[PDB]
């Protein structure tokens, strides 16, 4: 017979991860995860060329990442110049039998890797679940527009690269039309409405046609 | 010394996981879970002295397996014996950036290790995606109410074998009234499986404990 069974050994009591660009809580396991378990996920850069980045552990339901228990934190330096995206950390949280959790940070390219070991009641657990589920609506708002930020920003960033490295292929008016949707839209990234910044990044998309085909001719 | 970034804003449509005992389907990776991710879980044999087990990769929000789309199917063979529960088989599901999820389960006793490689479109197309949502939403007090269901019936196999093997375990320093009423408790339990109640079995586990005092004596006695 070729069955298989789980173990259930414990279950996790509240979500844990990491603060990611924007100061949000980027879930590892989710609340209620089996123990013991291995969960990893691939994170990157924020910036050209950055060199290290800070693995800040959070646990909690909150979107925030203040609005969180703050578990521990850590770097992970020596990473090899690159584009914003391009390099490659995995991030792994790994809990044992003994609840104890391991959070590691390796890159993928350079093959340095560091990591830390996280050791460790029922009202203060239940008092950020209430919290949590008092406040959801505005987490929900507050992680949606994090999101549509982080997506604005890099279009912004990326439109103005290929601006600078256009001339003098982009004609005048489209140059025009162009800076005053990059400035649209660096307004908006500054606001809370998040149907705003996906406004200005649309209006930015349609008048940069040209630009696409200009960089692609070389 | 800055700012860390998800790499893809990709996420998981169904869940995905692994068929276990009594027909059920046991999630490695959420829905809408970030890509790429991997999740790894250690699960173990059902039965004594199992030499293979085979991992059954499923996608869906289905509690019956069967009920779920079959992604693809491999063996691990070479497991060492032992008693059910003993070996200790880690399955771990990882998706890459490509989309493409690789799942593999290795033996930790015999280091034995199988994998196999499935590519995306051999799973549900957005369509099948949406009415695999909605079928769920549709069923799920019932796939519930069989998952519960399967757990109880495991926890109720293991003490009817555990129960057995006590009394084959010596087993005989156990008198005339209670050998007779412990496996007519046995019977009334293994009896109760069939059904598909769950508070009736959790009853005769009960009523099994109630029955087994002497056995626990002994067993005690004969380990200290
Ligand atoms: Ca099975
Ligand atoms: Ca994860
Ligand atoms: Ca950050």
């Amino acid at each position: 017979h070729h069955h298989i069974e789980v173990l259930l050994l414990d279950v996790t009591p509240l979500s844990l991860g990491i603060e990611t660009m924007g100061g949000v809580m980027t879930t590892l396991i989710a609340k209620n995860t089996t123990i013991p378990t291995k969960h990893s996920q691939v994170f990157s850069t924020a910036e050209d060329n950055q060199s290290a980045v800070t693995i800040h552990v959070l646990q909690g339901e909150r979107k925030r990442a203040a609005d969180n228990k703050s578990l521990g934190q850590f770097n992970l330096d020596g990473i090899n110049p690159a584009p914003r995206g391009m390099p490659q950390i995995e991030v792994t949280f790994d809990i044992d039998a003994d609840g104890i959790l391991h959070v590691s940070a390796k890159d993928k390219n350079s093959g340095k890797e560091q990591k830390i070991t996280i050791k460790a009641n029922e009202d203060e657990i239940q008092k950020m679940v209430r919290d949590a589920e008092a406040n959801a609506e505005a987490d929900r708002k507050f992680e949606e527009l994090v999101q549509t930020r982080n997506q604005g920003d890099h279009l912004l960033h990326s439109t103005r690269k290929q601006v600078e490295e256009a001339g003098d292929k982009l004609p005048a008016d489209d140059k025009t039309a162009i800076e005053s949707a990059l400035t649209a839209l660096e307004t908006a990234l500054k606001g809370e409405d998040k149907a705003a910044i996906e406004a200005k990044m649309q209006e930015l998309a349609q008048v940069s046609q040209k630009l696409m085909e200009i960089a692609q001719q070389q």
